[PDB]
C-alpha cells in the first residue's frame, strides 16, 4: 500500500491504516524527530535526527518520557486516563502524524497538539489525544510529539552550558521545525500551522508567541486553560537553581555545576523523577518542581512583561476554560477534600487550604483573598466554602491568567475568541460537586465520543462535531464561526464570551472581571509594596 | 402665676412657657443655665457648674447658638438653612432645654436627652427640626437637650496643658448629664432611666460616654443615629491635634509654638470670628467629612482610642439602638467632590470618581486607594457615569457612617448588649435636595421629633402616621429598653444573623447584614493594609 509509504528527509518510513465511524485515516506513530537525549545528553538541548537508511516502523506509539505516574486513586479511571499508557523511557523524542485516507493530494491545514500535565507529566500516546476522529471529520493534518517533562525536561542550572534549561521547549520547537521541512510530505500546509494546546500546554504554546524563533514556525495559537503568564508554569533563575541543587543533594550528589551535574547523570532515571516533587518550598496545589524558566533566552522576559510589550497585530487566538477549573487540584492536598465525599469543609479547613492554594505569598496577601471569597452572610457554610475554595485555585492559576493574556492581546492587535466549557460528560467518573473539572473538554475537542466502543450519548456526539467543526474552522480561517447564533471576538471593553454546551451558543459578558481584577490588578501592587 | 411653670432646681427658681401643640399643652423650660459663661479667661477651659442664683431665672426661650461656622454653599437654600444657626452667636451658650407634659406628670417619667450633631464644628439645640414639643406630647416622656462648645471653642486640644486640655465640648455634654441626674425629678422626670440620643457627630458623642466611666453612670441606653466613635472622623491622635491647634495659632497671630499657656492665652484675645475663619486651613488635605477640631483621644476622656474600647467593653445589661438612612454618603459629595452639584444630576466621570476617591478616603497610601477603587468599581461597566455616582457615595457612606456604625453594634451585641438596629428608608415629600440624592444623611430625624404633625408644613397624612410610628419606636426603647411594641416583630441584632428592619411607610420588614461585604473590606482588610 503506497498510501501508508512516506520518505521525509531523515529517511522512508511506514504508517498504519485505522478505522473510524466516518471512514479509514493514515496514521504515522513515533516518528523520530530528535537523536534520543540519552546519557551524556541528559539535560542538553535535543539534537536533530540524524538520517537513517531503510525504513523506520511508523505503526505503533513510541515510548512515554519518563514522568511520575499518579498513584492517588489506583485503578480509578479519572486519573489513570493521564498515566502513560506505554513504558517510560529518556529515548522518548518521537511525535505522531495523522493525514486523510488516501492521503491528500493538496495543501491541507495543520494542527499541532502539545499535552499538559504540569510539565511534569503527558504523553502524546493518550487515548483521549487520539486524532483519527478530528482528521477524518474536518480534513486536517494532526501532528503531536512527546517532550521532555520534570527534570529532564526544565531543570535549569541558570548559566550553566549542560543544563540550561527549558530544554523540553526545545523540544517542541523542534519538532515545529520538523513539520515545516516534513509535513508537506503528507499532504500538509507549512505555510498554515495551528498550535493548541491544554493547560501546561496551553501554557506552552502562548511560550512559543513570545518567543521570536518560535514564531515563524506556525501561525495560530488555542490556549485551553492555561496561559504562559500564570503564577505557575514559570520559575525564576535564582529559584529554578536552588531546586537543581536540592535535587542533587537529595540524590547523593555534592553541591561547580559541571561535576554536579555530571553526577546527576549517573544516576538511573527512576531515582529522579522519585525526589523531584520533595523540591518544592511548601506544601500546594497546582505548583510544579520544574518549569519553564526565564533567563533571557527563550524568553527575553517575564510573560507578563512580554505580553504587555508585544504588537499581536495579524494574530488569531483561540482561549477558553472549562466552568470549574479548580474542582479537580484540591483532592491532591486541600484539607478535607476527597472525590469519594461531598467535601464539605470548615472555615479552619478553607482557610488552610487558602495558603496551599495560595502559596508563597505573605499573611497580608493572603488574607485579601479570604475577605474577597468569603460571604460574610454566610462566613461558614460548608458548601459554599467548598466552592469558594475551588474558586480560588480556580481564578488564581487558570481563569484569571487567561482573562489576562485575552485581554492584553485583543487590545494590541490580536483577534481572540473566548469560550467557557458548560458540559459534564455523561462518562464522568467524578463526583457531582466537582461539576465540569480541568481537562475534560479535550475528549470533545478531539471527537472521542464518536468512538462507538464508548457510552456517550447521541447528542454528545453531535456536540463534539459541533467543536470539531469550530476548532477547525480557526484553523483554516481565524475564525471559528460557519458561513446560527455569531461567536464574537473577545475585547478588552465587552470582554464578550460564548458557552459551549448541548444548547446553542450563548453569548455572555466578563471572564469573572470582578474575581480577577483582584488578582491582575490589585494583588500584584500589594506585593510589590 | 401659674404653678406647674414654676420649677425649683439646685441652682435656685425657673420660669417656663406653655407650648400649644396640635396634641395638647406642653411645658417647656428653654435656656437653663448649667454652666458659667466660657468666656474670656474660661475659654478652652473644662466647664464650670452654674452658680445658684437669687430670684426667678426666665427659661421661656432658646438661648445663644455656640460660635460657629456658617455654611455660604447655596445661599438661601432650605436643604442647607435649616442646618445654620437660628439664633445669635455667642460664646456665652452652655445652656440646656427641658420638655415635660402639662400637668407635669405624677409619677417619674423616663426622660430623653438629645444631642445634635454638626461635626462637632456646627449644631445647635434650637433648630426647628429638634423641637421636642410633640415626642413629649405624643408620648408623654421628658425631652432634655443642651448646647456645647464646637470649633475650636469646645475641641481645640494642646494634650498635656491645663490651659487648653481639649474634648471641652464633650465635659459641657457631661455637665449637662450630671445636671438632669439632679434635677430631672423636679420636672417629673425619672433619673434611673434616662436615654441618650444623637446623630451624627452626636451619634458619635453619644457613643463616647458609652466608654468613658465618668459619663457611663448618668444614662441607661443609647440610641446613636448614622454615626459612631469609632469613625475614621470624629477622633484625632494627640500629636495631629497639637498641630492643628498650633498652626491655628500660627495663622492668626500667636505667638509672634514655644509655651501652652503664653500661646493660649494670646488665642483668648483673638475675637471669636477670626477663629472661626481660619479652623478649616489646618485641615491636613482638600477632604470630605473631616472636620479640624473633634473629640481627641488623650487618655482623659477616653483612656484608649474608641474601637479598642469597644473591643475590651463590657456591655451587659445595656441597650442601645443603632441605625442609618438608605443614601448616606450623598449629602457629602456636592462639597467638594469634583463634578459634584445639587444643581446637576451629578454623572461624573471615571478621571472625577478616581479623584473622589482620594477626597473621601484622605491620609491613606496609594495602595490603600487603590484597592477602594477595587472594590467599588464594577468592572463590567467601569465608566458609567451613573453607576459612578453612586459607588462614590457608597464610598463615602459606608467608610464614614455605615461600617463604623456596622462595627459598633456587631461588638457590642456579642460582647453582653441587646442591639436594635435599622435603616431609615423613607424620602420625605417635602425634601429639597435632588432625586439622585436619595434619603441623605440626617433627613431621618424631622420624623423622629414628630415634625410633620407641625400644621404649618405639608406634610403628607401618610407622613404623619409613619412619624407617630417611629416616636413610637423611640419611646419604647427608652421606656423598656425594646423598641416593640407590648404588628411584625423587631428582633435584635447579632453579630452572627445581623438582622434590621427598614423604616418607611410600608409596615417593617427584617434583613441581614449592613453592608456586610462592603464593610468587611473596611472593618476587617483595610486596618491590616496601613500597618503592613
Ligand atoms: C472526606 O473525606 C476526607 C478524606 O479522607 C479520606 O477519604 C475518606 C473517604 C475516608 O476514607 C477517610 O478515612 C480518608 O482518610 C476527610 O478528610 C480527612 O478526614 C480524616 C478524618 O475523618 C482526617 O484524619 C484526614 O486528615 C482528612 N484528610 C484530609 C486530606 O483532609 C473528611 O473528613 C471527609 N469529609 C466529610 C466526611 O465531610
Ligand atoms: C509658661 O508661662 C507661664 C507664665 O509665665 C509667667 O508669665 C510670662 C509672661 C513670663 O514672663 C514668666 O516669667 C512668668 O512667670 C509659666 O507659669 C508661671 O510660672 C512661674 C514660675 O514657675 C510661676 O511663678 C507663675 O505662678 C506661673 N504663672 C501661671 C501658671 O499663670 C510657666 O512656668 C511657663 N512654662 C515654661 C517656661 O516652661
Ligand atoms: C454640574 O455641576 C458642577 C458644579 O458646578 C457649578 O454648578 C453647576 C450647576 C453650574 O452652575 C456650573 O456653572 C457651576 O460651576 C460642575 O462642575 C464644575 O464645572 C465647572 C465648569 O468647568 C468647573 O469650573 C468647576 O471646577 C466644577 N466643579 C467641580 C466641583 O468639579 C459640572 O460641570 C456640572 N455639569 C456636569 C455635566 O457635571
Ligand atoms: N514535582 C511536581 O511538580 C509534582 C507535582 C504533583 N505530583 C503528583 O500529582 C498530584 N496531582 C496529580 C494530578 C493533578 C494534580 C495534582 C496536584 N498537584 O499539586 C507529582 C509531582
Ligand atoms: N469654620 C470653618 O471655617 C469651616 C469651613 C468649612 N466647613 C465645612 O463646611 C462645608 N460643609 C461640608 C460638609 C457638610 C456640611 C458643610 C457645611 N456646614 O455648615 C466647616 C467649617
Ligand atoms: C459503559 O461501557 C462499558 C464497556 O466496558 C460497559 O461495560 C458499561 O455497561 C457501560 N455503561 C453503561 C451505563 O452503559
Ligand atoms: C492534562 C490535563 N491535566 C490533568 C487533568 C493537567 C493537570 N493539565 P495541566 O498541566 O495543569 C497544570
Ligand atoms: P454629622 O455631624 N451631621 C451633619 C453633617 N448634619 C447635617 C446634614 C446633621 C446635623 O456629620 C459628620
Amino acid at each position: 500500500d503506497a498510501e501508508l509509504l512516506v520518505t521525509v528527509r531523515g529517511g522512508r518510513l511506514r504508517g498504519i491504516r485505522l478505522k473510524t465511524p466516518g471512514g479509514p485515516v493514515s496514521a504515522f506513530l513515533g516518528i523520530p524527530f530528535a537523536e534520543p537525549p540519552m546519557g551524556p545528553r541528559r539535560f542538553l538541548p535535543p539534537e536533530p535526527k540524524q538520517p537513517w537508511s531503510g525504513v523506520v516502523d511508523a505503526t505503533t506509539f513510541q515510548s512515554v518520557c519518563y514522568q511520575y505516574v499518579d498513584t492517588l486513586y489506583p485503578g480509578f479511571e479519572g486519573t489513570e486516563m493521564w498515566n502513560p499508557n506505554r513504558e517510560l523511557s529518556e529515548d522518548c523524542l518521537y511525535l505522531n502524524v495523522w493525514t486523510p485516507y488516501p492521503r491528500p493530494t493538496s495543501p491541507t491545514p495543520v494542527l499541532v497538539w502539545i499535552y499538559g500535565g504540569g510539565f511534569y507529566s503527558g504523553a502524546s500516546s493518550l487515548d483521549v489525544y487520539d486524532g483519527r476522529f478530528l482528521v477524518q471529520a474536518e480534513r486536517t493534518v494532526l501532528v503531536s510529539m512527546n517532550y521532555r517533562v520534570g527534570a529532564f525536561g526544565f531543570l535549569a542550572l541558570p548559566g550553566s552550558r549542560e543544563a540550561p534549561g527549558n530544554v523540553g521547549l526545545l523540544d517542541q520547537r523542534l519538532a515545529l521545525q520538523w513539520v515545516q521541512e516534513n509535513v508537506a510530505a503528507f499532504g500538509g500546509d507549512p505555510t498554515s500551522v495551528t498550535l493548541f494546546g491544554e493547560s501546561a500546554g496551553a501554557a506552552s504554546v502562548g511560550m512559543h508567541l513570545l518567543s521570536p524563533p518560535s514564531r515563524g514556525l506556525f501561525h495560530r495559537a488555542v490556549l485551553q486553560s492555561g496561559a504562559p503568564n500564570g503564577p505557575w508554569a514559570t520559575v525564576g533563575m535564582g529559584e529554578a537553581r536552588r531546586r537543581a541543587t536540592q535535587l542533587a543533594h537529595l540524590v547523593g550528589c555534592p553541591p561547580n555545576d559541571t561535576e554536579l551535574v555530571a553526577c546527576l547523570r549517573t544516576r538511573p532515571a527512576q531515582v529522579l523523577v522519585n525526589h523531584e516533587w520533595h523540591v518544592l518550598p511548601q506544601e500546594s496545589v497546582f505548583r510544579f518542581s520544574f518549569v519553564p524558566v526565564v533567563d533571557g533566552d527563550f524568553l527575553s522576559d517575564t510573560p507578563e512583561a512580554l505580553i504587555n510589550a508585544g504588537d499581536f497585530h495579524g494574530l488569531q487566538v483561540l482561549v477558553g476554560v472549562v466552568k470549574d477549573e479548580g474542582s479537580y487540584f484540591l483532592v491532591y492536598g486541600a484539607p478535607g477534600f476527597s472525590k469519594d465525599n461531598e467535601s464539605l469543609i470548615s472555615r479552619a479547613e478553607f482557610l488552610a487550604g487558602v495558603r496551599v492554594g495560595v502559596p508563597q505569598v505573605s499573611d497580608l496577601a493572603a488574607e485579601a483573598v479570604v475577605l474577597h471569597y468569603t460571604d460574610w452572610l454566610h462566613p461558614e457554610d460548608p458548601a459554599r466554602l467548598r466552592e469558594a475554595l475551588s474558586d480560588v485555585v480556580g481564578d488564581h492559576n487558570v481563569v484569571c491568567p487567561v482573562a489576562q493574556l485575552a485581554g492584553r492581546l485583543a487590545a494590541q492587535g490580536a483577534r481572540v475568541y473566548a469560550y467557557v466549557f458548560e458540559h459534564r460528560a455523561s462518562t464522568l467518573s467524578w463526583p457531582l460537586w466537582m461539576g465540569v473539572p480541568h481537562g475534560y473538554e479535550i475528549e470533545f475537542i478531539f471527537g472521542i465520543p464518536l468512538d462507538p466502543s464508548r457510552n456517550y450519548t447521541a447528542e454528545e456526539k453531535i456536540f463534539a462535531q459541533r467543536l470539531m467543526r469550530y476548532w477547525a474552522n480557526f484553523a483554516r480561517t481565524g475564525d471559528p464561526n460557519e458561513p446560527a447564533p455569531q461567536w464574537p471576538p473577545y475585547t478588552a471593553g465587552a470582554q464578550q464570551y460564548v458557552s459551549l454546551d448541548l444548547r446553542p451558543l450563548e453569548v455572555r459578558r466578563g471572564l469573572r472581571a470582578q474575581a480577577c481584577a483582584f488578582w491582575n490588578r490589585f494583588l500584584p501592587k500589594l506585593l510589590s509594596a
